[PDB]
């Protein structure tokens, strides 16, 4: 729908074209995260409790649990359909973000409660790793944070050192590792019952070691460090053990899906030429069309790579009417800033040549030393091999090939929009 | 002063009630803590000497002292008024906040040169931390970093490995300690004469474990989690003693005062329908209401908890004629926002029942398989047990109670207000 | 072209003024920073492959190196002018941006493909830094992460604990390594080709340790600190050895240049009185000034010091026509917003004198104990040491000097803008 022929003698020179990707439904796995580290190893220091960093863990834990208990109570399974019914007066305020987590929290504990039979066997273990088996033949990935210092650093020396430093280096440990993790699971987690936390955020539970976890799921996909960038990959909790202090946690892993006639063009802008002075116009870089329609895209929130934009959700947002007008064409309707820098670009290439303000900047032809001028009247000069091979602007030396569109394009003039400030 | 039967006819449902709390007045405590390390449980390595970091830790203390110097010095004690007399002449310009610093920097000082008073005791250390005992019987907590790799880390190993060796890893740990200060106490310190400075910026030097200091402080409250996110829990620099590299910080713990007839009211925003497309309204999601009197709030300061809104300082902002008459039941003057994207919330569950847009999706009841259909002149379609005891939306299963309020609700209609561009 | 006589009538106090310095040419170093650890002191342990590591660096170095080796096969040397020609049609689109990278590349890739001839003395190395020397008699410096841990906690135990302790505790520190360069390196490094690739984000790669590298580097100058938080200093990848896993590094050191006649004026904003409310200018903190021009500033991308704003570039703005007239007098043009907070400064010290809203705050004289009124028709108060030595504002005593002005402000009166709402 845009028309690049005509705002390109405004600064708008045409970019590389991305495909417009966004994730779909998820699998998902389930492991555990223990808080509390085997410290057994120390146990020739008799004056290792742990009883300070237990209470210390509650003041995390219960808020949540609290949250995560109402959930479980209010939902019960179906009857005309099949599905899972939540109590709307139970709750009594909700939106629809927490009512769908909840039917998914429903589903996941029906595992994390057969998990759960596992306590002992979780609490009975020394490795940073463990793979427990379950009744079923099913394997859990537990992960326990301190477990590493612990066996490398301190067990060791439990002779070396007196059992008055060891105590010490084990309670400033643990304090370091309570303050990274209050960082997440404390206040600053409003409510629990969500299937969007980044699983780099849960993943500071355990040193913010991300790739331990994901090869331990056993993600080898080609786009899984997009799929990780764009944060598309997310976990919820779902069942919390308080006496054995360890969490179960569902990790979620999209599938993404390529959307049908729907690509994101970016745009160029360079500074032109208007009346002697240096002008900029001031149109969005990114745009996203679908089928035919143009709209606005939040590029903040996605992952731009060399050929698509992979978003976790859709971000398309409304386009103005006077917008939609200056990109098929009428150049009347695109505003223009004021240019009072020098930190501005003044050239670019695209399809193989260059558009350049040469008032701005000097342009000369490589081939025979002569200046190439563009009028007062002009807005931008576009060069191509036809002109000059060779065009030095600045003092880069840049070859160009053939122009392919209207060969009257530098006799081609173009209107402006009106002057604005933001 | 909100009319909420009204505003939920154009996607405004009300939501949760929370109260709004402020920090009042601290109370206070002094720290000392140690930049330089003690390196003589490595005195077999002779080619250890600290000069260069000596060197590099005078770059920044020194910028530093340089201001507290320059207001302690214009600072003194008054006479029809008790109280301090700042030169204003000397100090040529400051801001309200530099001055009332100031003020508090001259109090607290007269304590800070009586714990300099330990600065031999203070340098005679080697644990992380460590209490000396005041001439007043006054308990100085002392917070040194580095203590507890050197001795967990290196000291142990002093026979096991070679002198260069030894060398090279706390050159090595000195120059990542250094690293991460700087980022605090480096060129971003614009002024060091501040009562705001967060405390868990300051705990950045000695590695960021803001549990350890308050473990030491002694702060127990049942709130303090709130407090410490809520950023209300700041220090200040009162004295440095740059031959012995230490600094002493004075903490200020606030105490929450709750605002009576104040409170913060959200709203739940879900699109509707006005003409066969679909639309979301423009007005804010959090309203702070006081007395009677209705204004912004700027949330992204404040902490939101299950019941109340904590801020570090009052965050109300004016708010417009038009948005107040919108929000008192003026609904023509409501902004409204197109929709062009999947991702918004069609739904929500307040006072018990469902508020849907039932053009958008689809909606059946439970009992009988039959539609729960709106007209085209409808914008929402609000669901109770007197029309439907359970309600199929998408594939969720919600279940309803009765609804509080007009009984003639759903043949009711609302004016609407003018689309608008973002 | 400030008139801050009248400004002040409406809360606009002159504050600091700072001289306007932006960055230069740099100067150029190159480093050599090698992404797999020498394990070979741990080979008692003959578990040990290194080979998943291997494969996760290739996932993110191969996509780097297929965009570092267009830009090298396009860029030849060049004849009327001396110079690097760039093929346009080769890269069919490119940015200002990185077509001038994409010169220096060029020209640093002469030196990079000599160090490359030492790929195997830069494989042979055990320690976190070493220094090769070159055929030429030059030195490169290798930059190693990972060296320390093992160097320091792995081999020394490597007789103490049992080999499967040992390939464990490897085998996480390496995943923890890689996750944290992954962030940078990642998918989140969209295009490799430039030259304002932040040096601290590099520093990344040996665990942010940017103090070590300057050390190496032999940056000594005593802005250096100054150059970095502005983040002045940056660098780029010239090369990439897939096959022994290193990147050589060039190091951009800037040259800070002072603009002349130019420098950023601060302004001080307190509340003041219109008509028995209370109201705040909505004037922009920072204002630009070259030679005689006003221009608004991006302070948010500048570093700000006691008598300089450091920029890494030149950050001036367009200025509308309302705010200039504003500016130099017609006081009618300044919007007003008003006060619903308690959190405002009504008052501040400029000049020697003091500038208060005595209406919304009680202002005494500290010598005779009388208040200091101001009537309905005032905005502000001035007081200086002709009127009260000593003023107690609020539970502050200042003492004041003279005012340098004219002798009738208080005498004189102020037209004011309209109220606008943001
Ligand atoms: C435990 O600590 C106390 C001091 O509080 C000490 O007297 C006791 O000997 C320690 N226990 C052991 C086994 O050393
Ligand atoms: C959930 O139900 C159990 C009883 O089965 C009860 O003990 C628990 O307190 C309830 N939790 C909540 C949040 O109501
Ligand atoms: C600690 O781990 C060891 C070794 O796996 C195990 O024998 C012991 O039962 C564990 N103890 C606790 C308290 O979990
Ligand atoms: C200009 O470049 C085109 C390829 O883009 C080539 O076919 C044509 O021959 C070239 N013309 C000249 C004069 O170099
Ligand atoms: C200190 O370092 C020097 C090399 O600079 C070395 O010759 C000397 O032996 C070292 N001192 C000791 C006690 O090893
Ligand atoms: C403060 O006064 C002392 C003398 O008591 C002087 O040595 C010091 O330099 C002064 N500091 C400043 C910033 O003026
Ligand atoms: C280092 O600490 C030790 C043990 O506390 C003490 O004996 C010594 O005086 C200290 N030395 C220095 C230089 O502070
Ligand atoms: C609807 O719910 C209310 C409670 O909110 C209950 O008192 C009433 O009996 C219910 N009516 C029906 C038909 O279920
Ligand atoms: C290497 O690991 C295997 C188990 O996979 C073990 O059987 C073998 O003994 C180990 N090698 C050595 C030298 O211990
Ligand atoms: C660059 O040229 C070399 C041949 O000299 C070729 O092997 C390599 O693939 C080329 N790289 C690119 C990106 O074209
Ligand atoms: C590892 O480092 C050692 C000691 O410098 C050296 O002898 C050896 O060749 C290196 N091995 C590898 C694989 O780089
Ligand atoms: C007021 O201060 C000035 C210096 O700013 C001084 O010269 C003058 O004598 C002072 N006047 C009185 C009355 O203090």
């Amino acid at each position: 729908a845009i028309h690049y022929e005509t705002l390109s003698k405004i600064g708008l020179i045409k970019g590389i074209t991305r495909e417009y990707k966004v994730k779909g439904t998820p699998s998902s796995k389930d492991i555990v995260i223990k808080l509390i580290p085997n410290v057994t190893g120390l146990n020739k220091c008799t004056n290792i409790s742990m009883e300070n960093y237990k209470e210390q863990l509650d003041k995390i834990l219960i808020p949540i649990n609290n949250i995560i208990e109402l959930y479980a109570n209010s939902t019960k399974s179906a009857a005309r359909f099949a599905g899972v019914i939540i109590a709307g007066v139970a709750l009594g305020v909700a939106a629809a973000a927490q009512i769908t987590a909840g039917i998914a929290l429903h589903e996941a504990r029906q595992n994390a409660e057969r998990i759960n039979l596992l306590k002992d066997s979780i609490s009975a273990t020394n490795n940073a790793v463990a793979e427990l088996q379950e009744a079923t033949g099913g394997i859990v990935n537990v992960i326990t944070g301190m477990q590493d210092y612990i066996n490398t650093n301190l067990v060791p020396q439990i002779d070396k050192l007196q059992c008055s430093q060891i105590k010490t280096a084990l309670d400033i440990s643990l304090s370091q590792y309570y303050s990274e993790i209050l960082t997440v699971f404390g206040p600053n987690l409003q409510n629990p019952v969500t299937t969007s936390m980044s699983i780099q955020a849960i993943s500071q539970s355990f040193g913010g070691n991300i790739d331990l976890l994901l090869n331990l799921l056993g993600y080898t996909a080609n786009d899984l460090l997009d799929l990780l960038e764009s944060k598309s990959i997310t976990g919820q909790i779902t069942y919390i053990n308080l006496e054995h202090y360890f969490m179960v946690i569902r990790v979620y892993y999209p599938i993404m899906t390529t959307i049908s006639n729907a690509y994101v063009q970016e745009l160029i802008k360079i500074s032109f030429n208007v009346d002697g002075s240096e002008w900029v116009s001031l149109v969005p870089s990114y745009i996203l069309i679908r089928n035919s329609y143009l709209s606005n895209i939040d590029i903040s929130e996605c992952l731009i790579t060399k050929n698509s934009v992979i978003c976790r959700h859709d971000f398309a947002m409304p386009m103005s009417y006077t917008l939609k007008e200056c990109l098929t064409g009428d150049t009347e309707k695109c505003p223009r800033e004021a240019v009072v820098t020098s930190y501005v670009p003044r050239f670019a290439i695209s399809g193989g040549v260059i558009y350049a303000n040469c008032l701005s900047t000097t342009c000369q032809c490589y081939q025979t030393g002569k200046v190439i001028a563009q009028d007062g009247s002009q807005t931008l000069m576009m060069i191509d091999n036809q002109t000059c091979s060779i065009v030095r602007i600045e003092e880069i030396l840049i070859s160009t090939g053939k122009y392919l569109g209207s060969q009257e394009y530098n006799t081609m003039h173009v209107s402006v929009g009106n002057p604005v400030f933001t």
